[PDB]
């Protein structure tokens, strides 16, 4: 009975992932599934949310299975997820009422640019900290109000509950008796007040979106419940940490204070920064959002949303069929020999921050008949260094200080010449995790603390491992031409809003 | 909890696999997951024992997600498994001494040959109904106290425990409480006496095997224990079936009657036939085995062995790299545009029966310029239609009775062209089961039986499923030329016996 090691389950876009570790943070069993993507219209991007519970299933099973380790020796779960992802489902029989609509779609996207004619977009970022965009949940539930036959009705009936993913695994977990959220996943949603902490009745009045949905919003670290004893192989385990996946990484990378900054390369890449308590600063161009809540307070985070990331590289493999595994993509740009002056701009769903144009499409420029497949593919990778800087320097302007030192994690943070690339184009350290995944490590902390495996963050912060730190080596007239070149390549993208008439 | 399912595990040789039935034998949930294959030097097949309870483990898991049934709703589970496979282990330790040897092992034929050169053939075929031969259980223990440092003082002091893979599957699910193996296991490991349904002394005494490493034989249906709760996803369940896998699969053919008779295609060929209640004496090179044991009594049988078959097909992906995937093979030999006078004899490690040739090897006959891919892919498969034909015929003359009916099963039974080829070779009826998976219905039914999931046989008969008969239809010209030309194929492979130095 003896309870020695906790367990992070981490919900991600196209995989999901299940971690045990011991009281050093050393990981004990490790297991990973990929579910299916579901692509109905071009744009739209869906998940079945059974489908995701399955994938949790069963990773959860192979955690155990690689460890040895036996459920009961659990002290608590931690559960970190992709956000803005959105489910809807009858309260009574736990079947969604359609597929899942994912952070990635921008199949409501009609329903935003409503919302921005009328001239609520300063209401909406005051209230929220958010831009108005397909990519929250608030649109994602009125599309699926608006679209699924009688859902709308039922939700006035008070037959139907909204969730994010988080919420939805506690609600499979719990098997249908607590349903919540924590504060960085509902501050996703675009509708939730984060300055009053609570669901804001007019936006939900302004979508026609009934309360009786919503779920209880609580801290990132508590006991929310326990496993249902069928639900966690004869156990009753402690749910007790919750927390949006790049929150989650932002805990996990230990930037508790003030300026501390963190990009994780993924699906997609986020580059976040802890701006404490008080979100006194401006944010213009950024993403205000909840970091984390613990010990009774609230500290909240700039962010930086690039939306493609490895999923260009997903597109080079499945699309184009340029390469043959996304791992290879590493292989071929380290042989391009071409002049380094080609650019890709992969804005498929529209650009993020800073910009924020949700019309731009993706685009190549600089093309030459000496280009090869090797220059494309490298075209392809250096994108996300060329936004991160993009964001960085935002972050910069907007928050007046200096940032001397990147944190990173992620799957993509692995390629040692993209890592070397980032430093040497924004001209600062960057500093990778020991271990990519710092988002699973995070949920783990989280849920660790609240049943007192770890006592506080001081004992957290006696876990940190240095991992290897990459510094700049590239000359300012180089880095200055590469950074410029993709300035301009973004702008004349941005030129390219045909739309048939 | 009420018990309406009982599930059936089969460990085979390259995959294992969980099935969950209902009260009607329909498949629920199934899930299927492959486990690493040694080949330390030519001619020796290892799996490592720890892999392969991983490999079951995650099966059952993921049986369970698929079905959605929980396993406190499981009445009973049977345990099915790729035979004569041996595995040592330290009784305290619960650590395998080393590699479990594959039943396809050649690595302890230098034993078995010395015990030819000494003539114990005819004692050990009186006792055993078996040839002595590096396929079965007897010799790999040898091996595995001869070479393992230690092995035998650590066997002699009682430490080591043996045991053939459904052995160590329930001792792995009771967590060491329980040790034993059924009748059909036994009698494949050339060390027990079907006669006198005990394990042979006098041979245990010529190979110098310790009593102490024995497992308690018992039947084929009954409750030899019951899981511990944290070795089967949190339940304590019966555990009431167990047998060889082409036992299981004669089981599952309902073959219950003396001269019904059965062929699975998997990764080897075997050919079953019931024999009832008495040891059939005329068994010229075949093999006399024990089927089953049930309802007090015991049931023997005939059976021959045809090494490689679908091997011969996993050979062409990986050692060739001829096919890009097993199944292309079907798609490549219906092309096949030669007048069918190639021959391939896979005989990489002897030829099974009824030639019993340890000293042959793979060979190819009838080579011309115009042989194309397609002709050497057809060649190949149409191997072990030809040898199951010696196999039948030899069965005819031992018996001095005809055969008009076959029933088959097995992954590789899928291919309708490969059976019509069959049926037309035979000139018999070939009826294939409506659900490849026979072996795993048999375990489960064996488990049902034992826990009055099913009451009786004839219960079992009334829930039959009717599935594609194939009937022959290749005139007696071509039929015979056909196999007549195999016949010299491998005439000519058994000349071939050079042995360098």
């Amino acid at each position: 009975a003896e309870k020695n090691y906790v367990m992070a389950i981490d919900q991600g876009t196209t995989s999901s992932r299940a971690i045990i570790f011991d009281r050093n943070g050393k990981k004990i069993g490790s297991s990973q599934k990929e579910f299916p993507q579901y692509f109905p219209k071009s744009g739209w991007v869906e998940h079945n949310a059974n489908e995701i519970w399955n994938s949790v299933q069963s990773v959860i099973a192979g955690a155990f299975i690689e460890s040895g380790i036996r459920p009961e020796a659990i002290a608590g779960i931690g559960i970190t997820n992709q956000r803005e992802t959105t489910v809807v489902w009858d309260k009574t029989t736990g079947q969604p009422i359609a597929n899942a609509i994912v952070w990635q779609s921008r199949q409501s996207s009609p329903i935003a640019d409503q919302l921005k004619v009328d001239g609520h977009t300063e209401m909406i970022h005051e209230k929220t900290g958010l831009v108005i965009d397909a990519y929250f949940s608030a649109t994602k539930v009125r599309w699926l109000l608006d679209n699924i036959e009688g859902a709308q009705e039922k939700a006035d009936n008070g037959e139907l509950l909204f969730g994010t993913i988080d919420s939805w695994l506690v609600w499979k977990l719990t098997d249908g008796q607590v349903h919540v959220t924590d504060y960085s996943n509902a501050s996703r949603t675009m509708l939730y007040n984060i300055h009053k902490l609570e669901w804001d009745q007019e936006i939900l009045d302004l979508l026609n979106i009934p309360s009786s949905m919503l779920p209880e919003v609580k801290s990132n670290s508590e006991v929310y419940g326990h496993t249902r004893s069928y639900r966690f192989y004869g156990s009753e385990v402690p749910i007790a940490g919750m927390a949006g996946d790049q929150q989650a990484a932002l805990f996990g990378q230990m930037a508790f204070e003030k300026g501390m900054i963190k990009n994780t390369y993924g699906t997609g890449a986020f580059i976040v920064m802890n701006t404490g308590e008080e979100p006194q600063l401006s944010d213009n161009d950024l993403l205000t959002t909840i970091g984390y809540g613990i010990n009774g307070k609230v500290y909240y985070a700039l962010e930086g949303s690039i939306f493609v990331a490895g999923s260009a590289i997903q597109w080079l493999r499945d699309g184009l069929r340029m390469i043959e595994t996304s791992p290879q993509s590493e292989e071929l740009a380290a042989k391009a020999k071409g002049d380094n002056e080609v650019y890709v701009v992969p804005a498929f769903t529209g650009l993020g921050a800073p910009y924020w144009d949700s019309e731009a499409r993706g685009a190549v420029f600089g093309l030459t008949r000496g280009t090869t497949k090797e220059d494309f593919v490298r075209a392809t990778l250096q994108a996300v260094a060329y936004q991160s800087k993009d964001v960085i320097d935002t972050m910069k302007k907007d928050s007046g200080i200096d940032i001397p030192l990147l944190k990173v994690d992620g799957g993509a943070a692995k390629n040692d010449l993209l890592m070397q690339f980032q430093a040497d184009i924004l001209d600062i350290d960057v500093q990778r995790a020991a271990n990519l995944e710092t988002t699973a490590l995070g949920a783990a902390y989280l849920a660790g603390l609240a049943v007192g495996f770890w006592k506080d963050l001081d004992e957290l912060k006696s876990m940190a491992e240095e991992g290897q730190m990459f510094t700049p080596e590239m000359p300012a007239e180089e880095r200055d031409n590469l950074y410029e070149g993709w300035k301009q390549a973004v702008a004349a993208t941005q030129t390219f809003k045909f739309k048939a008439k």
